[PDB]
DNA sequence: TTTTTCCG
């Protein structure tokens, strides 16, 4: 029931007769990872597939880039020395790469980017970008930009123009395509995909915007909660968890782990029936950031859950390090995931949602959480829609023009 | 504000 495209059979086409890099945008629910699975699926190439969240690359059938290249937290500069320590088995994944597939690029930082080309290029001892590695991009820059803090982009700022993965240094050296999709599967009502598509593009107007006016506090576990803050993740988490049957782990800490550097809950509270999501990567035990459950069995040790994916894992604690080692943490690496914030919900689709949308911070944040749901109707807002939830970033304008205007390619000619 | 590592 996939429809495989025109649009779709030409980039295809580019991917295997041309060796460029490419980006595959378009808009929200236009099919980008759909066609992604497909270009793999039917590709002779040797292809892996990352994403920057790990949600995102559960979506796409991949893992997320930090665990791929071993990327350490933080902004990282051009004259930072990279740890290099991949395993062989790692080496050897990496070597036999011919396509290396990223989906979500609009949360990729450019240093995310520069350091995966001076990882391959280590990897390849090469000196071609990306160790010579064709790279493949999908995504949607009218999304989430990457989250940096404001220190990080103090440090970025003396080495980069801007923070979208495009202002990469590596873009000095290679370039890439850019080639679209260009209709929208997700939705199908007309005025509905309108209204998003201005709001995505900033020109929506406050009649358009009246269509959306039946959202706030709609009348009605159906409805998934998807919310711009961490804080009401938690508590609507902790409404649907209750307090019948609740079992609580708690942290242990050991010596030097400031509170709002820990990873994990510091009271993990859970019950039979709880919705869960794993907090790391043991693709030994078969799991991922990311990947959603149900816990089916609480005992001292071990939490059982049955994963969407129909494997039934048993969790024990994962011990963390604050680094050079000063101090650890260890808990079981599983959160509650009823609710999930919007950065979260980039990527996957629903058909009822509500969103907590009464404070928006992010460019894109608005449009990511409205255009997860197929229907108009399916969606409850906690407040009126409104222009002011928009934040414009002029730098897209800026790139789209360039690059529209140079024959749909951005970067160094080859 | 929001996110993210290293296959035993
Ligand atoms: N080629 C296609 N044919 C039919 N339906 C599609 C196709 N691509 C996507 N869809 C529908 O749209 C939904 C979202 O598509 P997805 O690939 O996640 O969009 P994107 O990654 O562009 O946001 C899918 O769950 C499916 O219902
Ligand atoms: F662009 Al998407 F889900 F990947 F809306
Ligand atoms: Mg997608």
């Amino acid at each position: 029931d996939m429809i495989l495209t025109e649009e779709m059979q030409k980039i295809m086409n580019l991917i295997q007769d041309d060796e460029n890099n490419v980006f595959v945008t378009g808009k929200a629910g236009s099919g980008k990872t759909t066609f992604l699975k497909y270009l793999i699926e039917k590709s002779g190439k040797n292809c892996i597939v990352a994403a920057p969240t790990g949600i995102a690359a559960i979506n796409a059938g991949g893992v997320t880039l930090h665990s791929l290249f071993g990327i350490p937290f933080g902004p990282i500069t051009p004259y930072d020395r990279l740890e290099n320590k991949f395993s062989e088995y790692k080496v050897e994944l990496l070597l036999k790469m011919e396509l290396l597939i990223i989906d979500e690029i609009s949360m990729v930082r450019p240093d995310i980017l520069d350091t995966i080309d001076r990882k391959l290029r280590w990897v390849y001892e090469s000196d071609e970008p990306f160790g010579g590695v064709q790279v493949v991009m999908f995504g949607d820059l009218f999304q989430l930009p990457p989250v940096t803090k404001k220190q990080e982009r103090e440090i970025l700022s003396d080495f980069y123009d801007g923070f979208f993965f495009f202002n990469a240094l590596v873009f000095k050296r290679t370039g890439f395509h850019i080639v679209e999709l260009t209709k929208i599967f997700r939705q199908t009502e007309p005025e509905f995909i309108n209204v998003l598509n201005n709001i995505r593009n900033y020109q929506v107007t406050s009649d358009e915007l009246d269509l959306l006016s039946e959202l706030k506090d709609r009348k009605i576990n159906e409805y998934i909660h998807i919310c711009t803050h961490k804080a009401d993740v938690e508590k609507i988490n902790a409404d649907k968890l209750g307090e019948q049957e609740i079992r609580n782990y708690d942290i242990v800490i050991k010596d030097k782990f400031p509170e709002s550097s820990i990873p994990c809950d510091l009271h993990l509270k859970l019950r039979v029936g709880a919705r869960v999501m794993s907090l790391v990567n043991d693709s030994l035990k078969g799991y991922y950031n990311g990947m959603l459950g149900i816990v089916t069995a609480l005992e001292d040790n071990v939490i059982t859950v049955r994963m969407d994916n129909g494997r039934t894992i048993k969790f024990e604690r994962y011990t963390w390090s604050n680094t050079e080692e000063i101090g650890s943490c260890t808990q079981f690496p599983l959160t509650l995931a009823w609710a999930i914030t919007i950065h979260k919900s980039q990527g996957l689709t629903f058909d009822k949602i509500i969103i907590h949308v009464s404070h928006t911070f992010c460019p894109g944040q608005l449009y990511v959480a409205l255009s997860r749901c197929r229907t108009l109707e399916g969606i409850v807002s906690d407040a009126f829609i409104t222009k002011q939830m928009i934040i414009p970033e002029y730098a897209l304008i800026d790139f789209e023009r360039a690059y529209k205007s140079e024959g749909n390619y951005y970067g160094k000619r080859l």
